[PDB]
């Protein structure tokens, strides 16, 4: 509907970036290395492939090996295209497709046969890629510069037209298995059962998602980095915390929404707690605007949890107090959000200028993902999370902060888990757009 | 059931092999390592968690990096178990199962914390495991010894009564998930979803079975590592190839199964395809007897497809003039089957004694996996097929065999892609144990 244009128009600031690049490291041009299969240890499956960054920057090619980009910022990029013609392979057509007038295309039926389609000198090329003993072999001296990758990451913040198109319909694919994955809640099925229901409705399987789905019910909400699915569900489910995306064309969508099961015991009273952390997204949505410090919006995050936290009763001080004594942490122990892009925690987050001079997270706040100044065109997670966490807990009973703590409270909130609310948002110079509000995912459906 | 028992038995037959490994190899014990997580180029994401085969042989972790074995053969086995606490990481109990009483456990919080808990003197030690660098690092100059691996995987095709029921529970999952994807195809849903409705029925996802499934419609069946799922269902849906199987305890299933669409044109004929391949892989079946060559199990499918050729008026020669001339290798490319385990291509096929003496299928079959002498206790599958592959039907034209080819014939059955039916079967002394058939999976469910 659009794509072929504004794709002519990505390419030609990839042109520009690479042209700057190169001037940087003083190079003639790259060469982008879409990958490899890598081999099981003593056998002969294969990992899923995952495509180089890099390599997906320039062309929607995501799902095939021994593919090679040259570029010099100024003639057409050459494309290796892999294309074995064997008999046991689904031998496509050769490319055409909106994307294919931007290239030469040049195709490649064995993987080793690569060296005659790259530059004769490349003395003044710097390969691109993760196969650096490969690049080696086939003459490369200069891999992966950190100037060309300082300065290409930097530049990645700021996405094109086109970006945001494939942003916005990663978006929609994502908000449809969403609304899959509460209605399996309800219905009783367990974790794994909810995890099928939300492939079914985004049309993406286990190895299309950009990240390894959180599918977690009651207590497992709790659990940051809950990996398992059940396969029985629980006697009684009674929340439920799912942290799912989609890939359109290699880009990223990374969405949380957290729920309550309608007719157990403190049921309104988990799903008011939910509505609080939702306030907390839509303000913090609301305070980013072009010349913010991303810092900031993580520290009135904390603020905002001090304030459900005192509101509760749960912490007995004033919300300045809660986040003063550093109780704020035990309840809310990550990062507000991430820059969000081809990578789902996307590059550039912790650097102060575009040849990586480094900006770290302060030391009260280590998991803090991205420290830049919010601009336009720049796409962000907002995610406050509030939880019940049982090792953190411990630790706090045992600290003199614990007599500030109504621990009745926290044992009624306890067997629900936990909360995160997370959208994905687009910064413009004059408004936000919500991509995930956009799309009608609030908080019951 | 019986588990802690055999298991047991399990663990004597295993230190028995490692104490003769040692001795070929001049050493005083293995340190054995689960394998690591596998960061993305650019990226903090992991490839999904691969366990060393070494490693899953002797304890059902599966799913654990940064674990070690410490046997040599005498003593109990020592395993390092990793269990970080940290607060984002669901911290399960202690090991305790039916397998826990046979180690000495020790717990492993940090992984780079190993040194503490392996050999001091290492010289009289031999890694295995994929991270050879690692290894070094840690003061290992022996890594994968060829005389110890070719040994142990020798000894790899003659499974315990544990490793047998490990391998009957996996073919009861797989053969629930083969029941409902023909189903679904039956309800003309399209590859994903049948796909889904696999994972459903036999409880595993996509990164828990053991290999990629082929879920294959129409002339996809012709493509014999067809790895795409269309997403939309074809507008006749007349034919299914699906190969998949599971995983219990690391142990693989690995069955294959065709089916026709009622009501299509010429379904009836492809049907009866079905059925005369079907009736090959049977006939191999009881071929499959102790002393008997692998190598010759392969030239009677040649056989058993030569005749069927014959018989549909495919090909206008004798059965054997259809074998001698080459014709059969067109329709029926790939090897029979090969010894099934831990590995689904498991270990061992092409070799001739314990020491890693080649015995390399024949020239004119080079995709045979095993060339073994069939013995008691070693589990093979039997895959027959016959298909339709356009590429080599035109290499097949473009040759004088062409005159021999009814063409007519071809056109007919081409639109329904290809066959093959794979059983996975235990040779015992007496009989065999078709686990597959033995669940109730044959043609029509
Ligand atoms: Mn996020
Ligand atoms: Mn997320
Ligand atoms: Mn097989
Ligand atoms: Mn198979
Ligand atoms: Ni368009
Ligand atoms: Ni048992």
């Amino acid at each position: 509907s659009q794509h072929k244009a504004t794709y002519q128009q990505h390419i030609e600031e990839l042109q520009a970036r690479t042209r700057e690049a190169l001037q940087r490291e003083g190079l003639d041009g790259l060469v982008i290395h879409s990958g490899q299969g890598k081999r099981l240890f003593l056998d002969d499956n294969h990992y899923p492939f995952k495509v180089n960054p890099q390599f997906k920057a320039w062309v929607p090619v995501i799902d095939n090996p021994n593919c090679w980009l040259v570029v010099n910022g100024v003639d057409k990029p050459t494309l290796i295209f892999y294309r074995p013609e064997d008999f046991w392979h689904k031998v496509p057509p050769e490319p055409n497709d909106f994307w294919t007038d931007s290239f030469d295309i040049k195709l490649l039926q064995q993987a080793d046969a690569v060296e005659k389609f790259l530059p004769y000198d490349k003395s003044r090329f710097a390969y691109v890629g993760e196969y650096i003993e490969v690049a080696k072999a086939l003459g490369f001296d200069n891999v992966n510069p950190d100037r060309v990758l300082h300065y290409l990451h930097y530049q990645r913040a700021y996405k094109t037209d086109y970006e945001l198109d494939c942003m916005r319909e990663a978006n929609k694919l994502a908000v449809a298995g969403h609304k899959a994955a509460e209605q399996a809640f309800r219905e009783g099925k367990s974790e794994f059962d909810i995890n099928l229901a939300y492939a079914a409705a985004s049309r993406q399987g286990d190895n299309d998602v950009p990240y390894t789905s959180i599918v977690a019910l009651n207590e497992h909400a709790s659990i940051l980095h809950y990996m398992q699915c059940d396969t029985v569900a629980p006697k009684e489910s009674r929340s439920f915390l799912i942290d799912a995306g989609a890939n359109y064309h290699g880009y990223a969508a990374d969405i949380t929404r957290t729920y309550a099961q309608e007719g157990v015991h403190n049921s309104a009273m988990f799903r008011d707690l939910i509505q609080a952390v939702d306030k907390v997204t839509l303000t913090l949505v609301d305070s980013l605007k072009p010349g913010v410090a991303y810092t900031d919006i993580h520290l009135l995050a904390h603020d905002g949890i001090a304030q459900i936290l005192h509101d509760t009763g749960m912490v007995n001080l004033t919300p300045p107090e809660i986040v003063e004594m550093g109780i704020t942490r035990t309840f809310f122990p990550h990062g507000i959000g991430h820059f969000l892009g081809l990578q789902v925690h996307d590059v550039g987050g912790l650097v102060n200028d575009d040849r990586g001079t480094p900006k770290p997270a302060p030391d009260d706040h280590p998991f803090l993902r991205c420290t830049r100044m919010v601009e336009a065109r720049q796409v962000f997670t907002i995610e406050p999370g509030l939880y019940f966490i049982d090792s953190l807990l411990r630790d706090l009973k045992a600290t003199p902060a614990s007599k500030y703590i109504n621990w009745d409270t926290i044992d009624a909130y306890k067997p629900f888990g936990g909360i995160r609310i997370e959208d994905n948002i687009i910064v413009h110079r004059d408004k936000n757009e919500n991509m995930t509000r956009d799309l009608d995912l609030n908080l019951e459906h």
